[PDB]
C-alpha cells in the first residue's frame, strides 16, 4: 500500500530503443541505426544547497501514512547534513501545509539508491486530496544532492514545485501565489513515494447466507465427482448430482492469523441414511494439502485431519439431534480445537500434542464439505461464517 | 502451484501465448507470484521472449537460471532465489488472468 | 475519477534517452552518444477533414 | 467524472473484534498504550494516568 508520483517500474527499469535517426548537423548525410544499446529511462538532476524540489502525489485509497521515499544520492563522499524530506497537504485553495518532516542525510549513500524515512507521526490521508514530497537540502558543508527525475514536456499540466531561495526552502507554509510561482519555475519532476509499511491489521471475518442462485466466485470448488460441485438450492448448499463422492468449497478470502472460529447451521441432517458426512473445514491449505474437518452424521461427530484424498480420525463423540448451529474454533494458547454444539460444550475437544497441524500464512483458509453415498445426499448447510475470535 | 505445456501452440511470429492451468489457484493481495518459462526442449530450437531492459542501481525482482537442473527445479530455496535474482539481467512480461 | 486509454503521465511528460546508437547509413563508421537532450514521448498526428 | 452528486458518508463500528485495527488513528499522552478493545468494548489500555 503506497502512492507514487509515477510508477516505480520506470525508476527500476528502462526501454530499449529502435528505429533510425534523421538528418545530421554537418558532414556527409547519413542516418544511424538504433539498437538495444540505447536506453530510455529517468535522468538524474544535481541540486545545490538551499534548493528544494518536490512533486505532487495523488491518493488512491485512504489510509495512514508512515514513511516516505525518494530516489537520490550524493555526488561527492564528503560529509553532509540538513537534508530534509517533508510532506505537504494541498488544501482546497491550493496552499501547502506541512504535516511532517524527517532528516535523511545520515542514511544517504553515494550510489543511486532509495531513501526511505519514517515520519515522526502518522498523517491520515484521504482519496481525492493531493500531497507533495519535498526534498530541501539546506546543507552546511556544501555537497550537492542528485535526485532521479524524469523530464517533463512543455504544453501540459504543471504539477511539480521547485524553489531556489533559502527562505523558500526553509518555508513551512506555502501560499497559493508562491505555489504558482514554484510550479511555473519548475522544469523537472521528481520520483516520490508515500507508503503504508506497517498497519494495525484487523481480524478479518466473513459470512455467507448461501441465499443466491449460483455458487458464486467467492468459493473455490473441488470435488471427487469430476463435473459436479457444491450447488446452492433453496438457499442452502448441497451435493449437486447423483454421484457418490465428496465435494469441498474453500473461501477465497483468508483470515488474519492462526486463530480461527468457523460456524454454520446444519439442516436436513437428521434424515441421513448411512455415513453421510458433512460439516465445516478449518486450517485448509490453498491446495488442500492438509485440512482439519468436522464431520457430523445422524449418529455422531468426528474430527479429521490431512489431505482430502485420505483423512485420519483424531477424535469422535456420539450425539443426537444434529440439526443445530454448530461452531468450532482453535485456541493457540493451548493449541487445541474445541467444538460447541448449539452453544453447548458437547465435550468435543482435540489437543495437538504432536503438532501434526502446521500453522502459518498458508494455513488460514476455511470452507465447507459435503459427502454423498448410497443414493442418499447428506444434509444441507446455511449461515456459514469464519472469523478470528479474540 | 501450476504447470502447462505451450510448445504446441507457439508460433514463429511474435504473438501472445495464453495457457489454461490444470486447476484454479487461489491468490490473495500482498503475495507475489512468478511466471517461469522453462524451455527444456529436445530438438534444440531457441525461443525469443519479449522483455524490458532493467537499469542497475534498483531493486532486483526477476529470476534467470541457466543449468538444466535449475530449470527443472520445482521447489526453490531462498539462497537459490537470491542467486538467480543477482544473475538475472532481463525482466520478462507475464500475465496471470 | 476518470478512465483513460493510457496514463496521462505519458501525455504530460517524457523520458530522457541514454546509451549509444549503432552503425551509420554511409560515411565514416561511428556511433553517437545519447544524452538527456533526447526525449522519448508520444508523437503528434496531423489529420485532414 | 468531473461533478458527482456526493452522498453523505456514514460509518459504524461495533468494536467487537480482537485488535483496534487500522481504521483508527490512535494518539495518547501515555506514549505506548492507546485505545484498546477488550471484551468487545473500547477501553483505556495500561495502568498509566
Amino acid at each position: 500500500t503506497a502512492f507514487v508520483t509515477f510508477p516505480e517500474m520506470f525508476c527500476d527499469w528502462g526501454f530499449a530503443l529502435g528505429g533510425t535517426t534523421g538528418a545530421q548537423s554537418t558532414g556527409t548525410a547519413h542516418t544511424h541505426t538504433l539498437n538495444t544499446d540505447g536506453l530510455a529511462a529517468l535522468q538524474i538532476q544535481i541540486l545545490p544547497a538551499g534548493y528544494a524540489i518536490g512533486g505532487y502525489i495523488g491518493i488512491s485509497d485512504t489510509t495512514i501514512v508512515d514513511t516516505i521515499a525518494m530516489k537520490m544520492y550524493k555526488e561527492t563522499s564528503s560529509a553532509i547534513n540538513n537534508v530534509y524530506l517533508e510532506v505537504f497537504r494541498e488544501d482546497s485553495t491550493g496552499a501547502l501545509t506541512s504535516v511532517g518532516s524527517v532528516d535523511v542525510s545520515g542514511q544517504l549513500t553515494t550510489a543511486s539508491d532509495y531513501v526511505e524515512a519514517t515520519l515522526p507521526a502518522g498523517v491520515i490521508v484521504n482519496a481525492g486530496e493531493r500531497y507533495v514530497v519535498r526534498m530541501r537540502n539546506a546543507t552546511t558543508v556544501g555537497n550537492r544532492v542528485g535526485v532521479s527525475v524524469m523530464k517533463e514536456l512543455v504544453g501540459g499540466r504543471e504539477l511539480s514545485i521547485r524553489t531556489e531561495t533559502a527562505t523558500d526552502s526553509n518555508k513551512t507554509f506555502y501560499t497559493p501565489s508562491e505555489v504558482l510561482t514554484a510550479q511555473g519555475v519548475s522544469v523537472i519532476m521528481p520520483w516520490a513515494m508515500m507508503a503504508a509499511k506497517n498497519l494495525a491489521t484487523t481480524d478479518q471475518s466473513f459470512s455467507d447466507d448461501f441465499n443466491r442462485s449460483a455458487m458464486g466466485g467467492l468459493w473455490f470448488l473441488k470435488s471427487d465427482t469430476g463435473t459436479n460441485q457444491v450447488g446452492v438450492s433453496g438457499g442452502r448448499a448441497a451435493f449437486s448430482g447423483l454421484t457418490d463422492g465428496n465435494q469441498n468449497a474453500l473461501y477465497i478470502r483468508p483470515t488474519a492469523g492462526d486463530k480461527q472460529w468457523v460456524e454454520a447451521t446444519l439442516y436436513e441432517t437428521g434424515i441421513a441414511a448411512s455415513g453421510a458426512r458433512e460439516g465445516l473445514l478449518m486450517h485448509a491449505n490453498r491446495d488442500l494439502s492438509q485440512v482439519v474437518y468436522l464431520g457430523v452424521n445422524l449418529n455422531t461427530a468426528k474430527i479429521y485431519t490431512g489431505p482430502w484424498n485420505s483423512l485420519t480420525e483424531r477424535a469422535s463423540v456420539s450425539t443426537t439431534g444434529n440439526d443445530v448451529l454448530w461452531q468450532m474454533y482453535f485456541d493457540p494458547a493451548t493449541a487445541a480445537y474445541t467444538v460447541l454444539k448449539n452453544g453447548q460444550a458437547s465435550g468435543l475437544t482435540w489437543t495437538d500434542s504432536g503438532s501434526v497441524v502446521a500453522h502459518g500464512p498458508n494455513y488460514r483458509f476455511g470452507g465447507l464439505r459435503i459427502s454423498r453415498a448410497t443414493f442418499f445426499n447428506a444434509g444441507r448447510i446455511d449461515n456459514w461464517t469464519l472469523k478470528d475470535w479474540a
